[PDB]
């Protein structure tokens, strides 16, 4: 984490959350084909959390 | 963008807008031969925006 903070300057904070949200969305999309409940409730949770 | 900000010192801000305006003007000049309306209205918009 120190090595990561050495680069990317001030924008490391923006990059980290953008990557984490993308990873979470990718995981949700991967779990979509079996669990059909996710697209609605996860979207509502994301709207609440944002 | 971090790599670009590493160089050019304090004048990166002046260089960026100067390059963007030059690119926009070049695009407008490229669209000139077909759309004859551009030289006047774009000049007025540029004067307003400056």
């Amino acid at each position: 984490f120190m090595r990561f903070r050495r680069a990317f300057g001030e924008y490391s904070h923006v990059v980290a959350f953008n990557t984490l949200l993308f990873l979470m969305s990718f995981t949700v999309l991967c779990l979509t084909p079996v669990y059909s409940f996710l697209p609605g409730v996860y979207s509502v949770i994301y709207l609440y959390l944002t």
